[PDB]
DNA sequence: GCTGATGCGTC
DNA sequence: GTCGGAC
DNA sequence: GTCCGACGACGCATCAGC
């Protein structure tokens, strides 16, 4: 058809048929998918990038239904189901290496360009590929990009990264227009769309509804909502939108999904895919919630459950019919191999009527001498795959506070009042090995500020937050966000603030190209008279503000650093600025840093110390450096954490 | 055979 | 993980 | 409220470099 240098998916009235830019058969070009994400990050309306991202998968359905699943992990960034565990092993310096072969440029001239532009994507976009002959390689594809990346991916072992920038110069090679923007992008991971998971499921319900796959050629309906009026087109497409969502949440691989969908339809999906021991799950998340007057006006008089929040790592356990045990992460990730200790330990778990499960539990690391929960730091020293049970330093104990599935009834519309009764009733204590959550059920304010006082006590970060019985439900496809998270340092005023000084500034990428992303901040250390690096920041202002310290600091920029300031193994500022702003930064814990200097050798020979979860509050127009938070006050606010 | 750099996961 | 922007 | 992408510390697994 028309080249695919003019393909417009942004289009009204798109047609996909006769508003495609390939033909019935043929491979879906990358051009094409590079033209849709183009018109997707021009625009700031989810709802219009829905409609575009739709248009393209209808045209992909309509005449080359092999490409839908290429395409989709193409719009999302994804290699594959994440419990598959791909990994490209291409960040940004491998990236860079290769663009600068394919151009034909020194290293440090595309970094440097890269860092200015904000985006690796633009610099391979407007520069040529020096490997090119007169004439072009073929134009690339959609599957053809794809499996690429999953070439790349499945390179292993020594001089594997050779090989890997190799299969990078030749998409170079190949790319016309803006197709390396998005290759590059893609292998760095910043894609800048605008549109992921949820937009990705949205256009996919709306594009299989709209235009049904598995017609013959050509389709005789390509617009199924063209005889319904607006308003019962909307509320049927949000129908089908809720199905696919729901299926996705209890089964989130497309690799299952997308080839029922062809074939059977998306009315009979959840007939084929459905909640399973052995299918990691999407977790139910937790909304941030600045106090307890909050609490209460988000649940109004609805009954809840408060619930230490424990400071470890979730593990979703799955035990399927027959024995066997999986472990998954929030993210999907298999961990089985991570913990043959939990895995040992389940019969001791479950009662022996249990014949199959879902558990929702927080790993934790725990001190089985002193009989004690242990950091977060300590937990991460875990090895992570192919663990044997007698190599394990760390022991583990599991908090439980959800209960999925239970003996082949999946619970994910049932109340939490039921699952934690099933929970409690099926599943058994042991001190330091399985433990339910603490709880407290109450709706005197007096009450849960108090227990959040004791959660903070007992070594718990504060607490989640849970109605029983109104919207208690574990279907994340109605509210992902169904629960509460209650954190002291969401509190104005409570919780460790620091004065910290601005040493550094980092050029932003994306979304903030040419201002400062971040900065590097520093305590002042009495004894040496030196600012010492404690950590960077990059979350806490806004826009305004943002754009207020670019213009205050332009005249703090210094060619070299003042030989007083030390940041050691930290990463080197785009720009050292000349110490003088004060800001007032908040954090959650502060940690023991293998990288940052600050008050190194007051609590440990090795280690500074950094901030967990910083963000900027205010600016401290009336401090100086000189009276910015200390090395021996952060010492100081490290050891009363205990 | 060992260490440092990079990638990518955890929070 | 926190946060603010756009809707 | 939802969705998204800026940005944070940090540590194991792997591979480049030696
Ligand atoms: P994020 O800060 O969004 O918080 C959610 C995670 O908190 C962990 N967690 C600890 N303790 C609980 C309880 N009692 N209930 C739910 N979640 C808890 C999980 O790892 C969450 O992913
Ligand atoms: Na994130």
């Amino acid at each position: 058809s028309n080249d695919p240098s003019g393909y417009n998916p942004a289009k009204n009235n798109y047609h996909p048929v006769e508003d495609a830019c390939w033909k019935p058969g043929q491979k879906v070009p990358y051009l094409a998918v590079a033209r849709t994400f183009e018109k997707i990050e021009e625009v700031s309306a989810r709802l219009r990038m829905v409609e575009t991202l739709s248009n393209l998968l209808r045209s992909v359905v309509a005449l080359s239904p092999p490409d839908l699943l290429p395409v989709l992990y193409l719009s999302l960034n994804h290699l594959g189901p994440p419990q598959q565990g791909l990994e490209l092993g291409v960040g940004d310096g491998v990236l860079l290496k290769a663009v600068a072969q394919a151009t034909g440029r020194q290293l440090e001239s595309v970094r440097a360009e890269a860092a200015e532009k904000g985006d690796v994507g633009l610099v391979a976009e407007n520069s040529r590929s020096t490997q090119r002959l007169m004439l072009p390689p073929p134009p690339l594809t959609a599957s053809g990009v794809f499996s690429k990346f999953r070439d790349i991916a499945r390179l292993t072992g020594s001089a594997s990264t050779a090989k890997k920038i190799d299969i990078i110069k030749g998409l170079f090679v190949a790319c016309r227009h803006s197709e390396a923007r998005f290759i590059a992008r893609s292998l760095s991971g910043r894609l800048r769309l605008g549109l992921a998971e949820q937009s990705v499921l949205a256009a996919l319900s709306q594009a299989v509804s709209l235009t049904p796959p598995g017609q013959e050629f050509p389709p005789a309906m390509v617009d199924a909502g063209k005889g319904k009026t607006a308003e019962a087109r909307k509320t049927w497409l949000e129908e089908q939108g809720m199905i696919l969502k729901q299926t996705f949440c209890e089964v989130p691989d497309l690799d299952r999904i997308i080839p029922v969908l062809l074939e059977h339809g998306l009315e009979r999906l959840p007939e084929h895919c459905k909640l399973s021991p052995g299918i990691p799950l999407k977790p139910m998340l937790a909304h941030p919630t600045r106090g307890i007057s909050e609490v209460l006006k988000r649940f109004e008089e609805a009954a809840f459950t408060c619930e230490y929040k424990y400071d470890g790592q979730r593990a979703q356990i799955h035990a399927l019919e027959g024995g066997e045990v999986k472990i998954f992460s929030r993210n999907q990730e298999d961990n089985t191999g991570k913990y043959p200790d939990i895995i040992s330990r389940i019969p001791k778990i479950k009662l022996p009527s249990v014949t199959s499960f879902i558990l929702d539990t927080e790993a934790v690391a725990w001190d089985r001498e002193k009989k004690q929960i242990q950091p977060f730091q300590v937990l991460t020293t875990r090895k992570r795959k192919e663990v044997d049970a007698s190599e394990i330093q760390v022991q583990v104990c599991l908090y439980a506070f959800d209960l999925i599935y239970l003996n082949g009834e999946s619970l994910v519309r049932e109340p939490l009042s039921r699952r934690r009764q099933l929970l409690r009733e099926n599943f058994v204590e042991t001190e330091g090995e399985f433990v339910f959550a603490t709880s407290l059920d109450t709706k005197d304010i007096e009450q849960i500020a108090e227990f959040l006082e004791q959660s903070v006590k007992d070594s718990c970060e504060g607490l989640m937050v849970k109605t029983l019985d109104v919207d208690a439900t574990y279907e994340i496809a109605k509210r992902s966000h169904n629960w509460l998270k209650l954190k002291k340092d969401y509190l104005d005023g409570v919780g460790d603030t620091l004065d910290l000084v601005v040493i550094g500034a980092y050029l932003g990428r994306g979304k903030r190209a040419g201002r400062y992303g971040g900065f590097l901040l520093a305590s002042y250390d009495e004894d040496s008279e030196e600012l010492q690096a404690i950590c960077k920041l990059g979350t806490g202002f806004s826009d305004e503000e943002l754009e207020e310290h670019h213009q205050s600091l332009k005249a703090l920029v210094l060619p070299s650093p003042r030989p007083y300031v030390r940041i050691d193994g930290a990463v080197i500022p785009d720009h050292w600025l000349d110490p003088s702003a004060v800001w007032e930064v908040k954090c959650a814990d502060l940690s023991l840093s293998p990288i940052y200097p600050a008050a190194r050798g007051l609590v440990d020979s090795d280690k500074g110390i950094s901030l967990r979860f910083p963000r900027f509050i205010r600016v401290r127009e009336d401090k100086q450096p000189e009276q910015a938070t200390t090395s021996a006050q952060v010492a100081c606010l490290y050891r009363k954490q205990s």
